[PDB]
């Protein structure tokens, strides 16, 4: 797959729109930093040159790798912010490192500001500019979440430009979209936390743990698919994924079609439920089939234990081909079995390995595995203890009280976690019970695993940027499996020592009675968290108290005529009222 210009066979390919989208898409990410405006005068540049080359593919220069010219009019044109301790440097250098080094400045907390939508305003740059408004959804989601799936992100831009297109003609715009980019706001972010673990996956853990993550998610999906043609969506799937989380985000698209193309073709032998999806436009297409209901799981199939506890060639075919009977269990396991998370999953296929490993060296192998299954099921009674227990918190305090406890947990569990981080993660798992508890619980395992292990990555692309736990290291490190399982075991940290008391993180300001009902937690939910870090053995009970005084405090002064004055009168009661008091 080479040709007379990489970039006209991308234009013609994709054509001008999404061309354009991903290319600009792939600066955003780069360069976190520059504004949305030096970046589409690249990108027009760059759509300059494909169409130059749609016209005549012998000039100069259309033959260069697609890593060159992103480099070279994002280079040496504007050398954009030296001031990146990172980036000025890679500039001279040149195929591949440059682009190599390029890449590796990603940033996956760029702390740019959170953006509140307000309906007025964002009707009218809809109005004033339908196309920019576009790019600058792109742009800022881009920016803010550097491998987010570039061709999902396109379509996801034409989602929210479908909802101004429907909504501004009201007359209170507000009812009308703010929810409908609320619940998108979630797709949008659950989508940035599932790629964001396919790029971890492949980086940490190596490109087969990706392939497997695959293989059941697929397995569910098409359970009355052959495990030759399933491996060969899963190959060509993750070659998609490999490309985007390698930046070739143009590649990656291209190839995301054909593979939904193909998909289209043998729709026969995937799924009788492809067919909405195979005929709706490119994009729609693509996420579309990654979504699709999981097909109903065939009829008349033979017991498990026929080939994986009964078959004597056990332990002759884990030896002679361990990946290969190892997916195929995979395989034959998950399309058996869509009430069940992908996390789980692997879980079980990894402890089918571990006991295959175990009785293949005892002196009568078939007597020690035949019972595998039983133990097997066994497994997921801990998962479903565990989101019982925390659903039954989660209805009794709601939300933000759910929130507030896992704050505790995870603060005594990782206390040398930063407070935004022990802040974020924290609001991200409560919010999982909102998402899920009410789920049957056909749906819920899968709901609740998934998230977790989506909530766990972040925790741990946030961490291995500045380690400062050892224990999450080791969670973050160990098995990408076992991942939910081992930090959840996390017990408190008994080598903390206290943050030394400061007024500062107790001090409060009438911003807490205007700011949104998020602001709002943020702020109190980081008071939490630095209670907890400057007196980690403190009994429930003790923080209960110092909440409650910190609320009736906010009260009084919320309500008062100069709210300022207030914090600045009682503020130092509730700081004295807090260290001798609870000490
Ligand atoms: O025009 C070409 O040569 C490309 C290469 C793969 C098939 N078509
Ligand atoms: O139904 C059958 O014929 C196969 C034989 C082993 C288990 N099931
Ligand atoms: O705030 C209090 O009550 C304690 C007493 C001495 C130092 N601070």
């Amino acid at each position: 797959d080479t040709h007379k210009s990489e970039i006209a066979h991308r234009f013609n390919d994709l054509g001008e729109e999404n061309f354009q989208g991903l290319v600009l898409i792939a600066f955003s990410q780069y360069l976190q930093q520059c504004p949305f405006d030096e970046h589409v005068k690249l990108v027009k540049e760059l759509t300059e040159f494909a169409k130059t080359c749609v016209a005549d593919e012998s000039h100069a220069g259309c033959d260069k790798s697609l890593h060159t010219l992103f480099g070279d009019e994002l280079c040496k044109v504007a050398t954009l912010r030296e001031t990146y301790g990172d980036m000025a440097d890679c500039c001279e250098k040149q195929e591949p490192e440059r682009n190599e080094c390029f890449l590796n400045h990603k940033d996956d907390s760029p702390d740019l500001p959170k953006l509140k939508p307000e309906p007025d305003t964002l009707c009218a740059e809809f109005k004033a500019d339908e196309k920019k408004f576009w790019g600058k959804y792109l742009y800022e989601v881009a920016r803010r979440h550097p491998y987010f799936y570039a061709p999902e992100l396109l379509y996801y831009a034409n989602k929210y430009n479908g909802v101004f297109q429907e909504c501004c003609q009201a007359e209170d715009k507000g009812a009308c979209l703010l929810p409908k980019i609320d619940a998108m706001r979630e797709k949008v972010l659950a989508s940035s936390a599932r790629q964001r673990l396919r790029c971890a996956s492949i980086q940490k853990f190596g490109e087969r743990a990706l392939k497997a993550w695959s293989v059941a998610r697929l397995s569910q999906k098409f359970p009355k698919a052959d495990f030759t043609d399933v491996t060969k969506i899963v190959t060509d799937l993750t070659k998609v994924h490999k490309e985007c989380c390698h930046g070739d985000l143009l590649e990656c698209a291209d190839d995301r079609a054909d593979l939904a193309k193909y998909i289209c073709d043998h729709q026969d032998a995937l799924s009788s439920k492809l067919k909405e999806c195979c005929d709706k436009p490119v994009l729609e297409k693509s996420h579309c089939i990654a979504e699709v209901d999981k097909d109903a799981v065939p009829e008349n199939l033979p017991p498990l234990t026929a080939d994986f506890a009964e078959d004597k060639e056990v332990c002759k075919n884990y030896q002679e081909a361990k990946d290969v009977f190892l997916g195929s269990f995979l395989y034959e396991y998950s399309r058996r079995h869509p009430e069940y998370a992908v996390s789980v999953l692997l879980r079980l296929a990894k402890e089918y390995e571990a006991t295959l490993e175990d009785c293949c060296a005892k002196e009568d192998p078939h007597a020690c595995y035949a019972t595998v299954f039983d133990k097997l099921k066994h497994l997921v009674d801990e998962p479903q203890n565990l989101i019982k227990k925390n659903c039954e918190l989660f209805e009794k305090h709601g939300e933000y009280g759910f929130q507030n406890a896992l704050i505790v947990r995870y603060t005594r569990k990782a206390p040398q976690v930063s407070t935004p981080t022990l802040v974020e993660i924290s609001r991200s798992l409560g919010k999982v019970g909102t998402k899920c508890c009410a789920k049957p619980e056909s749906e819920r395992m899968p709901c609740t695993e998934d998230y977790l292990s989506l909530i766990l990555n972040r925790l741990c692309v946030l961490h291995e940027k500045t380690p400062v736990s050892e224990k999450v290291t080791k969670c973050c490190t160990e098995s990408l499996v076992n991942r939910r399982p081992c930090f959840s075991d996390l017990t408190l940290d008994e080598t903390y020592v206290p943050k030394p008391f400061d007024e500062k993180f107790f001090t409060f300001h009438a911003d807490i009675c205007t700011l949104p009902d998020t602001e709002k937690q943020i702020k109190k939910q980081t008071a939490l968290v630095e209670l907890l870090k400057h007196k980690p053995k403190a009994t429930d009970e003790q923080l209960k108290t110092v909440m409650e005084n910190f609320v009736a405090f906010v009260d009084k002064c919320c309500a008062a005529d100069d709210k300022e004055g207030c914090f600045v009168l009682e503020g130092p009661k509730l700081v004295a009222s807090t260290q001798a008091a609870l000490a």
